[PDB]
DNA sequence: TGTGTATATTGCA
RNA sequence: CAAGACAUAGAAAUAACCUGGUUUGAGUGUCUUGUUAAUAAUUAACAAGAUGAGUUCAAAUCAGGCUCCUAGAGAGAUCCGAACUUACCUUCAUGGCGGGCAUUGUGCCCUU
DNA sequence: TGCAATATACACAGGTTATTTCTATGT
């Protein structure tokens, strides 16, 4: 019949919508106006997710690593301690609790225990000094733990240099480099300043750049320009634009190694290779440097101790009464929270969560003040400052340790237990003895084109090509170029990044600088009449010799374009493609392959472009063309191309599940546009007919106008500019008071289609004005099912963990499941949804709204099972379920009130307020400009007379809302507010403009469904955290006279009201 | 942020 | 003078890494007096006084799922598991969710 | 002598490399 609008005001956190005829006056269906504001959570980004996601396969891989590693010394291990490997697993586990009941973790012999163990190596940096220095033949327990600890603290990846280097000091290498005198001669003062030379660049605080430029003034390209990490040009290297630019940072130059072949040499590498390895492990008492890292923490151990004396004697001289306070005690940041242990008066080890060292020191500072100055204070009190006192080799200050570094000693240590233990040199059917492959365990990581190593089901990310009889093969670093092809899965990652075809949608695009591409941009233009050019022929009939390109090469070419477009740098892909496949070009013609780069994708994919209309590449050839018409209707064209793909547009009407994958959204968008899918449906359908025109307002949009237009092709989506809606809110008088209510979003929605309809197209004006101030729209909050993590992401400790509340380590494991006061547990478990049980307590029956976990709720589906769970888990007498899902902010009518049923207190049910307050239009102006004021606006530059009409304004807006909280719906509250409200009075006149209107809007946090209801109403004289409504778990009849289910559909049009103490 | 949840305080008959 | 050469900055998705952190356990605490105990003095228990140490390691790190067993505080695999989707009722159908007035306080009328 | 209604405390995070989409600038 009369066409209809929808307006539509999307937000990241509401929607609202509004449904209106020719002439606004919002239509009606089954007695409501057709309008409301959506509401629901901020969809969170995978962001989150992927992070533990990667973080639990890196743990996965750092078990593999511990396994294989175990499996090495396996056999020396069982001849001396057979449970060595499995004492180590059962580490958490009490004596009781353990597979064998020995007290010592590690050691567990007659002589040698954990406790002599430590005697003799303080800290593993000490044990590892002895596996390096030492050359006596040590215990293999022993060496396999100084090698298991560099497992479990490998370092970082990030510093491409040679360990292999034997050894070699500053002033030695620096000979070398003198030589080679082909240059300017500055390789000459590399010796003459060389101890100026040497610290600079090894100095790890000091600035690249800065550092670059100061050296430079003493040795007057130079590759004195590159040691900060940057491109490195080739304008002398004996014969500039030929740079093929290596970063020392980024490639290895045994990686570079062919790229500079067929060209001061070779050993600038190392002076740059002696700056990364070397840099951190400069000695502070002399001015030499550590061989080893294990060395150098050592020293820094003593250094702590030396630093411990200092304060001991220091407190102990002129504060003895708080040295217990301090040391023997564990506070807030002492030294005992630092350490994070501490052991007097003969009682137990009190290991706790240890502090940091910014609190600690800010500790000492506040402590150190009730002492007289004197040289000690002053020193200790220097550094502080620096940072150097009572340091800790673990923390978060160990990100600069390279592989490198720690290979050095893996080395070392290997090397040493080489000459005592022949298993390790005993060589295999691949010629690899244990030294091989340990060290090749210890430094390989799968590189970042390669991804999971397999998919045992297809619902993960991975793309691995395993060769042809290598499936279902364990991957290791010497099967690792066997078993995966990875070339081919190199290939899939970036193919698998790649955008798809603009009309078809099935292929990938091709890269822009491809031949057929290239073409498609020139009679684009030829069409239009230069801003595009054809220059990969130009370009790619050099290499063929033949100027004018055949069909034959023309494959050829396009071949290579792929190539050095999926295998952008990374020289050992393209140069291995070339060369085993075409064997016909020889090095130059390689080399200048890899001498152009083009590395970007077109907006087409090679399928579409040969597409048999009646190939559309020579359509835009033989006629002139029109640029969309080609594929308009009109054409033959465009009928080919629905044959390609069988997918039909919006899919289905009542069926458009996750269409809005692959367009690039944001999870915050792709939930707030699929509920506005989820209002349009329903709203379609309960009109008979389909909207004229839709009107929305949130440059992304464009994406988003498209898939809607998907959506009810007839009409006429219009998109309304941002700020037009509250221009109209302006010159028209409608003020927008978001601190009131949601309502705004309606009326923004609803405005929506008033400026829309008339930008691009009586007693109109009162007829908008009347429907912006009613109070009908339907204000929904959409009802789910918890998801995220089961509970706090980290245990908690056992002393605060109690059974029941806290979910334990492993539930599947008797050992945690049953002693979670004894292991610590997860905090804070959430829920999933709730549920309706009757059960019979007290002899009465009685009902009670009880939470499904998010780490149970797939096997609690059914009614049947869920009364299973009542019964032996929580523990009621005859269960029975009536209700097996109530979401999470479901509505709720208690008592007259509505609520939202959004989480649970312990024992009770946390609730938010459902109602929305409803002020008169002309305190709708105040609220609003009370907030800036509360916002940061000072009312110090205000007209001396308008700040006693600002009290009194803020008096007459107190005295209001304590009418609501008195004889209104806000009466029938659990935990009421209105006593307290005139309760507080008096401090509202006795206060500043500032602080009594902090309060206003503290009080307007009461009657807000966006948040949890909650008033930091302090200045009156309250509490911050004031108004919170939550009632007990179980329903009783008696308790309450009304308690119902309002489940409602997302546009609200259908209600159900479940009387949840008969149904 | 903001909030779900355990935890704590406060009357109170 | 728009490309480009680049730089830098941010967002999103994915992959590969590091430092940790957290929890539990291990890293033997020792002396003095007093009280009360077992039994001339000791060994505990407890309380109050003191006192010396301290830097690390091991194992787990969403619950769990997956393969195989000949069912275990078992092996395998090293990847699935914190993102996105769901009102309610049914034969799970392009089904249903009665027909209408109000709209500042959660109502009213006609029907089943 | 609990006990219901109110009010309170608080939570894993800081880096790195690479790719592909997508902007922002000056340079």
């Amino acid at each position: 019949n009369a066409d209809y609008y929808i307006g539509l005001d999307m937000g990241t956190s509401s929607a609202g919508w509004a449904v209106s005829d020719s002439e606004y006056n919002l239509i009606r269906r089954k007695g409501k106006d057709l309008w409301g504001v959506r509401q629901f959570e901020e969809a969170k980004t995978a962001a989150e997710r992927r992070g533990f996601r990667v973080a639990r396969r890196r743990k996965q891989r750092q078990q593999v690593r511990n396994r294989l590693l175990s499996e090495e010394f396996q056999n020396e291990i069982t001849k001396i301690d057979s449970g060595f490997l499995k004492r180590m697993e059962d580490s958490r586990f009490v004596i009781s609790d353990k597979r064998v009941p020995e007290k010592y973790t590690l050691f567990n012999d007659s002589g040698y225990t954990d406790v002599e163990y430590y005697n003799q190596y303080p800290t593993i940096y000490h044990l590892r000094k002895a596996l390096i220095e030492s050359n006596e033949r040590f215990d293999i327990r022993l060496v396999f733990l100084g090698i298991h600890s560099l497992f479990q603290h490998p370092g970082h990846f990030l510093d491409k240099g040679d360990v292999d280097t034997d050894n070699t000091g500053p002033e030695e290498l620096i000979q070398f480099l003198e030589d080679c005198m082909n240059e300017i001669q500055i390789s000459i003062p590399l010796v003459s300043n060389q101890k100026v030379l040497t610290d600079i660049l090894t100095d790890s605080r000091i600035t690249r750049r800065d550092k670059e430029q100061q050296i430079l003034e003493i040795l007057q390209s130079q590759f004195v320009k590159v040691l900060t990490g940057q491109k490195a040009k080739l304008g002398d290297l004996i014969m500039e634009e030929y740079k093929y630019s290596f970063s020392f940072r980024e490639k290895t130059l045994e990686e570079i190694l062919p790229d500079i072949e067929g060209v001061y040499i070779e050993s600038i590498y190392s002076l740059y290779s002696w700056s990364l390895l070397n840099s951190y492990m400069k000695d502070t008492l002399t001015g030499h440097y550590y061989s080893y890292l294990a060395e150098a923490r050592v020293a820094a151990y003593d250094k702590h101790h030396s630093d411990l004396v200092k304060l001991k004697t220091l407190f102990r001289e002129y504060i003895p009464e708080e040295y217990d306070n301090f040391f023997r005690k564990m506070e807030k940041a002492n030294y005992s929270h630092y350490i994070g242990s501490t052991e007097y008066d003969g009682e137990k080890r009190c290991r706790t969560a240890k502090a940091k060292q910014e609190d600690f020191y800010k500790s000492i500072n506040k402590m150190l003040e009730k002492i007289p100055e004197c040289s000690e204070k002053t020193e200790i009190q220097k550094e502080i400052i620096e940072g150097t006192f009572l340091l800790k080799q673990t923390g978060p200050q160990n990100g600069f340790v390279p592989n490198q570094l720690q290979l050095k000693e893996l080395r070392k240590i290997l090397q040493n237990a080489s000459k005592h233990y022949p298993f390790l040199t005993e060589k295999d059917e691949r010629d690899m003895t244990a030294i091989d492959r340990i060290e090749a365990l210890f430094s390989f990581r799968i590189p970042y084109y390669i991804g999971p190593l397999k998919n045992t089901d297809n619902q993960g990310h991975g793309w691995a090509v395993r060769r042809d009889g290598h499936e279902q093969i364990p991957v290791r670093p010497w099967n690792f170029e066997e078993i995966i092809d990875e070339s081919a899965s190199a290939d899939l990652f970036i193919k698998n990044l790649v955008n798809s075809c603009t009309y078809l949608r099935t292929e990938k695009v091709l890269p822009k600088s491809s031949l057929l591409y290239q073409e498609f941009e020139v009679l684009n233009e030829l069409n239009n009449l230069f801003k595009s050019s054809l220059s990969s022929y130009k370009k790619f009939c050099e290499l063929f010799g033949v100027k004018t390109l055949n069909d034959t090469q023309k494959v050829m070419a396009e071949q290579i374009i792929e190539w050095s477009t999926v295998y952008g740098d990374s020289r050992k892909f393209l140069k291995r493609k070339l060369e085993d496949n075409y064997p016909e070009l020889t090095d130059q013609q390689i080399r200048r392959i890899a001498g152009f780069k083009f590395s970007e994708w077109g907006n087409l994919s090679r399928a579409f472009l040969e597409m048999e209309g009646y190939t559309i590449i020579r359509a835009l050839r033989d006629t002139q063309k029109n640029l969309m018409q080609l594929l308009s209707n009109d054409s033959a064209f465009a009928k080919k191309l629905q044959e390609l793909n069988d997918y039909v547009t919006r899919d289905i009407w009542s069926i458009e599940p996750d269409d809005l994958d692959g367009m690039y959204l944001s999870a915050p968008v792709r939930r707030m546009i699929w509920q506005t899918f989820l209002i349009l449906r329903e709203v379609v359908d309960t009109i008979g007919y389909s909207p004229k025109k839709i009107f929305m307002e949130m440059q992304g949009t464009k994406a988003i106008i498209s898939l809607i237009n998907q959506c009810f092709p007839d009409s006429e989506v219009v998109y309304v500019k941002a700020g037009n809606t509250s221009d109209f809110r302006q010159r028209f008088d409608i003020p927008k008071s978001r601190d009131l209510n949601n309502y705004h979003h309606a009326v923004d929605a609803y405005l929506n289609i008033v400026v829309g309809n008339v930008y691009d197209t009586d007693t109109t004006l009162k007829t908008v004005k009347k429907t912006a101030f009613k109070t009908s729209p339907m204000v929904t909050k959409r009802t789910y099912e918890r998801k995220g993590g089961l509970a706090d992401s980290v245990l908690i400790a056992a002393k605060k963990a109690k059974p029941g509340v806290h979910l334990p380590v492993k539930t599947s494991d008797s050992r945690f499941a049953n002693q979670v006061s004894t292991y610590g547990g997860y905090d804070n478990v959430k829920g999933s949804h709730f549920f309706l049980v009757e059960h019979q307590q007290k002899k009465k029956t009685i009902r009670s709204i009880e939470n499904v976990p998010i780490h149970l709720k797939e096997k609690l589906k059914t009614k049947e099972e869920l009364e299973h769970y009542c019964a032996q888990v929580l523990g009621m007498v005859q269960p029975d379920v009536r209700l097996t899902r109530i979401p999470m902010y479901s509505l709720l009518l208690i008592d007259g009130y509505y609520y939202y049923l959004t989480g649970r207190t312990g024992g009770n049910l946390s609730l938010s307020n459902a109602v929305e307050l409803c002020l008169p239009a002309k305190e709708q102006a105040h609220i609003r400009m009370i907030s800036k004021i509360a916002g940061g606006r000072s009312t110090d530059a205000l007209s001396a007379e308008a700040k006693d009409d600002f009290r009194k304004k803020n008096l007459r807006l107190y005295d209001e809302l304590a009418e609501k909280h008195r004889s209104t719906i806000f009466s029938k509250r659990k935990n009421p507010i209105g006593p307290k409200l005139l309760k507080y009075r008096e401090a509202f006149v006795k206060q500043t403009i500032e602080n009594q209107c902090k309060v206003i809007l503290q009080i307007l946090k009461l009657t807000s469904t966006n948040c949890k209801t909650s008033a930091d109403l302090k200045l009156i004289g309250g509490s911050g955290q004031e108004g919170v409504m939550s009632i007990s778990k179980l329903l009783r009849a008696e308790k309450y006279a009304e308690f119902y289910l309002i489940c409602q559909s997302p546009s609200g049009i259908y209600e159900t009201r479940k009387n949840l103490l008969t149904i």
